[PDB]
């Protein structure tokens, strides 16, 4: 029962998920200054070659694309992470404007919308035993903002219109989610958590520094999504975004110099 509107939106989650006021919530305003390099951090290998894509659906929330994760096909490896993180679904957040939209920020800037590509830990066997440990997840997310199209993202927009409200599905085969990274894999990484209910603490966060460029068109497509379900009162799917959380007793690391 909760979403984004005036009602039942991000400040009043906590009601029934109180974890939203916890000490390691997510999105978090990035400060690149205070970012701190660390020399540390292994390379990022994101090795998407043998996904394999299934469906795509609005769940009310946002839609998302769903992968079979039955087998090591796409994985995210390297960074700050230990052992191997199997993708599993992507889904945007996004604006009623081009001027906002992304959950994580940039020294205070929204982008008009964010892709979270979600990975699980292989090493608790499945996504619901992961989100019950402090590493269960790692989350590629990638800011969008608006100017040339992005030809990887065309095959999305074009299915939207066959899932337009709550509970719509439809195949979503060969679709390779390499076409949505940018050219830099350069990143801010800090632990968090989901930045939907249930808000659970249990995420790395690896946010790529380099945009991606989508076209209005591309953007103005998601927006024509709905919220509510077929035969219900239509309201527009737009601001499905999270505000910054406090950053409590965390540090931001950068992968770059
Ligand atoms: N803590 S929360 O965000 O998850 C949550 C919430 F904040 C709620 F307020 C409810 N209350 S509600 O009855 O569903 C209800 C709505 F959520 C509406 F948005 C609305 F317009 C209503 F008229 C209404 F009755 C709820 F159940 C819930 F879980
Ligand atoms: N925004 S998010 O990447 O934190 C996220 C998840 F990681 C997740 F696993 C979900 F099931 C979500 F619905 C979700 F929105
Ligand atoms: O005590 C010094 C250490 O402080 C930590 O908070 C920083 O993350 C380290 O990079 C630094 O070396
Ligand atoms: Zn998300």
């Amino acid at each position: 029962h909760w979403g984004y509107g005036k009602h039942n939106g991000p400040e009043h989650w906590h009601k029934d998920f109180p974890i939203a006021k916890g000490e390691r919530q997510s999105p978090v305003d990035i400060d690149t200054h205070t970012a701190k390099y660390d020399p540390s951090l292994k390379p990022l290998s994101v090795s998407y070659d043998q996904a394999t894509s299934l469906r795509i659906l609005n769940n009310g929330h946002a839609f998302n694309v769903e992968f079979d994760d039955s087998q090591d096909k796409a994985v995210l490896k390297g960074g700050p992470l230990d052992g191997t993180y199997r993708l599993i679904q992507f889904h945007f957040h996004w604006g009623s404007l081009d001027g906002q939209g992304s959950e994580h920020t940039v020294d205070k800037k929204k982008y008009a919308a964010e892709l979270h590509l979600v990975h699980w830990n292989t090493k608790y066997g499945d996504f619901g035993k992961a989100v019950q440990q402090p590493d269960g997840l790692a989350v590629l997310g990638i800011f969008l903002k608006v100017g040339s199209a992005k030809p990887g993202l065309q095959k999305v927009v074009d299915v939207l219109d066959s899932i337009k409200t709550k509970g719509k599905s439809a195949d979503f085969t060969n679709f390779d989610p390499r076409g949505l990274l940018p050219e830099s894999l350069d990143y801010w990484t800090y632990p968090g958590s989901l930045t939907t209910p249930p808000l659970l603490e249990c995420v790395t966060w690896i946010v790529l520094k380099e945009p991606i460029s989508v076209s209005s068109e591309q953007v103005l497509k998601f927006r024509k999504l709905n919220f509510n379900g077929e035969g219900e009162p239509e309201e527009l799917m737009v601001d499905n975004w999270r505000p910054a959380q406090p950053l409590k007793n965390r540090q931001i690391k950068a992968s770059f110099k």
